[PDB]
């Protein structure tokens, strides 16, 4: 009787869909959009992983344990066999942003040595940064474990110095933690959103962040909190998308944890099974 | 049309039907949800609550204050108003080990991430112009040459500073947005106190989108404040359960008077609230 948590992603969709404008330009791109939306997506005993389309969960669990380990090289995570950022990392594209003495596969200061090192001097994606700058992620784990009702609990990738140095400017820009009775949320401030292909990946990354950081703290997961400052549709997706809209939602899937973790850097692809994941076909 | 308030009152119902029991730092309770959003029309009206008075002029000065760059709170008192002073005060800078500063150094704040973000801070009465990043002009810049932007953000947490500050800021980040010539803003507030300071914030913000939109050129569209932490205080819930009774009246207007071209020419006097008719309290 409470809805199925994927009907908010479906409404934000209608919502574009009715009211976002047209910003044009039938000349590549031209999107339809909104500005300012708000979703919440329980993860109590369930895992939102959209089901009306299939998510890439392998690139999601990928680029989030490449994040964790502070990374910003993009080879290093396409060998994990997701792609995502490769085209990022190309000497080409470098090469149009006078990144012209970078080894190929240097994104620059990206989310991994944000939330690690946020204001280290950057070098290059081989030095290393240990003890240099400060270490959001683990702030953000003893804060919780020691004062979980702290108002404070932040986490910020967008770092205003280091962005003419990004390969790409990053999508989240902070999110923040929660905690309630024991209960973990979580809340997602993006700046851009697409409502197509990145929506689903980037509400999962986050979910599944909020997973193993509660793991590693001994609480229960929450809500998350998903804000969104532009939010657009492609106008070549409005008609996958309708045919999309149709389709009833399906059950979210679980996920477990299948050990018991102690740090944040000490998790791996495998101690993690989503269980129950049955989406439509595409 | 229904009036803009309601969406602010709107929140406060939700938090006494839902919110739950959570505490402070000092131990004050209050009922807290996490998560919230509204969005309140700037077109032709601007959203200064009536169910209660708003500080016009805290907000005026202040903001002021922010633009100047200044993180001095003895530079904002003189003009009468004293919000910052007591995290100003010998006795407090010092509870914080910044037995060094002069009273008033609020360390790196506002002030200072709007105009120089991270420049390394020294005192408040240092010198910094050209350092770090003047996020504030860089928003107008590309509000005027690229509308279409999705990244004209301006961001006030910097974790570096941090311990350099007498209190964290609430507000973390604001982003802006322009579609047919009208410029909307967001905001994200980590912690809000819907009593006090979530009023007196909607109007800091919607004042600052009314004077980018005056400088580009474009006409103000929507503000939306979103919330991380919205919470009542307990003692509050009496006097907000009274407040909840009072029909809104009309938002009043708000008129800049001269052509002002650059942000930092603003004066107070260039500001004229209409038609403010707020409830007793």
């Amino acid at each position: 009787r409470p809805p199925h948590g994927e009907l908010q992603y479906l409404g934000q969709i209608q919502h574009i869909l009715r009211c976002g404008v047209r910003k044009d330009d039938r000349t590549g791109t031209g999107t339809l959009s909104v500005f300012g939306m708000q979703a919440r997506y329980s993860l109590r005993d369930e895992f939102p992983l959209l089901t009306t389309k299939r998510v890439f969960w392998k690139g999601v669990l990928e680029e989030l344990l490449w994040f964790i380990k502070g990374s910003t090289n993009a080879k290093e995570l396409s060998s994990k066999g997701v792609k995502i950022w490769d085209a990022n990392g190309s000497r080409d594209f470098l090469d149009s942003l006078g990144f012209s003495t970078r080894e190929e596969g240097d994104l620059g200061p990206v989310y991994g040595f944000q939330w690690r090192h946020f204001g280290a001097e950057y070098r290059d994606m081989e030095s290393d940064y240990s003890g240099q700058g400060v270490d959001q992620l683990q702030k953000v784990i003893d804060t919780i474990k020691t004062n979980p009702d702290d108002r404070r609990i932040i986490m910020c990738a967008w770092n205003p110095r280091d962005l003419p140095l990004m390969a790409l400017p990053p999508c989240h820009a902070l999110c923040q933690f929660y905690v309630v009775n024991s209960e973990l949320s979580c809340q997602l401030y993006q700046r851009s959103g697409d409502m197509g292909l990145g929506v689903p990946f980037n509400i999962a990354s986050y979910a599944l962040l909020t997973y193993m950081i509660a793991h590693i703290t001994g609480l229960k997961p929450g809500d998350f909190i998903h804000t969104l400052g532009d939010a657009h549709i492609y106008l070549n997706h409005i008609e996958p998308l309708k045919i999309q809209l149709q389709r009833e939602p399906r059950p979210f899937p679980k996920l477990r944890i299948l050990r018991k973790v102690e740090k944040i850097d000490d998790f791996k692809a495998e101690d993690f099974q989503i269980e129950g994941y049955n989406p439509h076909p595409t």
